[PDB]
């Protein structure tokens, strides 16, 4: 277990956290914008920008499929 393998591992513990937390600010329900303008005013990450767009997009299409058996 070297130093590099400690920060590795903090590194990828940081991007999994950006990730969700930029992901559950897409699925955010926001009637009034496209999911595409809600992410140009991002002015983050490459990876939270994915994130965010991916989980809008998504959580979009979930809401608009939700049934009852």
């Amino acid at each position: 277990s070297t130093l590099q393998k400690k920060i590795e591992e903090i590194a990828a513990k940081y991007k999994h956290s950006v990730v969700k937390k930029c992901c559950y600010d897409g699925a955010r329900v926001n009637n009034d914008e496209t999911c595409e303008q809600r992410a140009a005013r991002i002015s983050l990450g490459p990876r939270c920008i994915k994130a965010f767009t991916e989980c809008c997009v998504v959580a979009s299409q979930l809401r608009a499929n939700i049934s009852f058996k």
